[PDB]
């Protein structure tokens, strides 16, 4: 219902090392009143699982007591029922993808008892984007508006197609359960078809879980590793996205990568630079780098610090009646500074541009 009238800039990051694998992520709450973002990152898991990892994003809305028992609790309700364990061995492909399967519906209505059973009062809902790591698949995982995405040999492998209710089997769904799709949301509201809570939203007569108004089923994709072409992957709510495409992420973040094997900072900047274009939402990001992920170039950091220099005498020189930081960024902009970093323009070099503007008039 409301915004903040400064954005809390606040950053909460985390990082880890294992199974051949680095990642870093960052966390924003950015122009709006609460954070209600959560997330999961642990590689090793439980029961014979330790060469297996799991990342996910979760964007809650109404309220974030679903993101939050999700980001705890999605991950063994995944791996521990049958279908996850189905054969005597190793999960097969069929056993993981149906195990996460029944991990979605089963927390769902787990969630749903424990709010009947407490009288509940919160009518949130979230969605998740998220990935298992096997030491041979990758499996995406979507369920909702958060994205996904794997790069591949400098180029965007996959991505995760977003639930909009607008979607045409979304839309057939929707309107079979007796609501509408206006414009965008399902019945003037809910600008997400898929999710985990929204019980308000599951309560029509003789329709399975899965035909309900807002559905918690997920969409899933085992996709074969490849020790020598897998670079990164990356996974973010829609308040990144909806300010950069899939290209200019993935071309940013290795822009980034060039830069530092510092993950976090890489994260850090994707989520001011999401900000800077003009995002207005919750930030989270989580980046996972595979041995083959871009190496710290020494040329790539030396065009940074000219860069970096370059538009700090800009700054200098543009103040000279004392114009203000919007008003510099504007002159800057109609400069059409070549090197910016790809994707992230100049919106990815406002902090450097800042920090000058600061030195140079602290009052
Ligand atoms: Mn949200
Ligand atoms: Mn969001």
């Amino acid at each position: 219902g409301a915004f903040l009238d400064k954005p809390k800039m606040e950053k909460h990051n985390a990082q880890g090392q294992g199974n051949g694998l680095r990642y870093g992520l960052s966390s924003m709450q950015g122009w709006r009143v609460e954070m209600e973002d959560a997330h999961t990152a642990v590689i090793g898991l439980p029961s014979g699982l330790e060469s297996w990892s799991f990342f996910a994003v979760y964007d809650g809305h109404a309220g974030s007591q679903v993101a939050k028992y999700c980001c705890e609790h999605l991950l063994d309700h995944i791996t521990n029922n049958q279908d996850f364990k189905g054969s005597a061995g190793a999960p097969s492909v069929e056993n993981v993808k149906n195990g996460i399967r029944t991990g979605f519906l089963e927390i769902d209505e787990h969630m749903r008892v424990m709010s009947e059973k407490k009288h509940g009062a919160d009518r949130s809902g979230s969605t998740a984007v998220g990935v298992l790591i096997s030491p041979q698949h990758t499996y995406f995982i979507n369920c909702g508006d958060s994205r996904g995405l794997l790069c591949r040999n400098r180029k965007v492998h996959f991505f995760t197609q977003d639930h909009k209710p607008s979607n045409p089997l979304e839309k057939e769904r929707i309107q079979n359960a007796g609501g509408s799709v206006m414009i965008q949301r399902v019945n003037g509201s809910l600008a997400v078809s898929r999710a985990l809570g929204d019980f308000d939203y599951k309560c029509v007569h003789g329709k399975g879980p899965t035909e309900q108004l807002v559905s918690p089923e997920p969409e899933v994709h085992d996709i074969e590793r490849s020790e020598e072409d897998d670079q990164f992957i990356i996974l973010a709510c829609d308040g990144i996205w909806d300010v950069m495409g899939n290209e200019e992420l993935c071309d940013f973040v290795r822009s980034r990568l060039e830069v530092t094997d510092d993950l976090e900072k890489v994260c850090n900047e994707v989520v001011d630079t999401c900000l800077y274009k003009g995002s207005r939402d919750n930030m989270s990001v989580i980046l996972i780098c595979f041995p083959n992920a871009p190496k710290v170039s020494p040329e790539a950091v030396k065009k940074e610090a000219e860069l970096d220099k370059y538009l700090e005498c800009r700054v200098e020189e543009i103040i000279k009646g004392v114009p203000d930081l919007v008003h510099v960024m504007r002159t800057l902009a109609s400069e059409n500074i070549p090197s910016l970093p790809p994707g992230g323009e100049l919106a990815s070099k406002r902090n450097v541009i800042e920090a000058v503007y600061n030195r140079l008039n602290p009052y």
